[PDB]
Formats: structure tokens, C-alpha cells, sequence
């Protein structure tokens, strides 16, 4: 049961209490979550999230066209 056993979505690994972070309603080691073309560790503080994959601001604007803001 999922109560102090939360599993990640950025790594698919069970994540322990103090690295448990929830970015996105999805529950995940702080650590963990790169950009998914590049494994830029860009968890917590500047990333660009998509269901499915965390990518970074560069790439997702130009991969996915969707948001980024690089001072664009
Ligand atoms: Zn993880
Ligand atoms: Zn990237």
C-alpha cells in the first residue's frame, strides 16, 4: 500500500520521506527528474513539465512547441 512508500514518476523508483516530492501532483525524488532528450537535472526550481515526460524550457519549446520561456 502506498502510504510512506510513494512510488516516482521521473525515475519509477520507490521514493523515501525526505527526497518524496510532489511536482506536478506527481510524487517524486527531488532529484531525479531531468529533461527527458537531455539529462539535464532541472528538478525543482526551473523545468517544464509534460504528462509523460519532464523535459527542459530549450527543448520543450522546440520539440514540443509548448512552453519553456528561456526570455522568450
Ligand atoms: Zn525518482
Ligand atoms: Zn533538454
Amino acid at each position: 500500500r502506498a502510504q510512506v512508500k510513494e512510488t516516482c514518476a521521473a525515475c519509477q523508483k520507490t521514493v523515501y520521506p525526505m527526497e518524496r516530492l510532489v511536482a506536478d501532483k506527481l510524487i517524486f525524488h527531488n532529484s531525479c527528474f531531468c529533461c527527458k532528450h537531455c539529462h539535464t537535472k532541472l528538478s525543482l526550481g526551473s523545468y517544464a513539465a509534460l504528462h509523460g515526460e519532464f523535459y527542459c524550457k530549450p527543448h520543450f519549446q522546440q520539440l514540443f512547441k509548448s512552453k519553456g520561456n528561456y526570455d522568450e
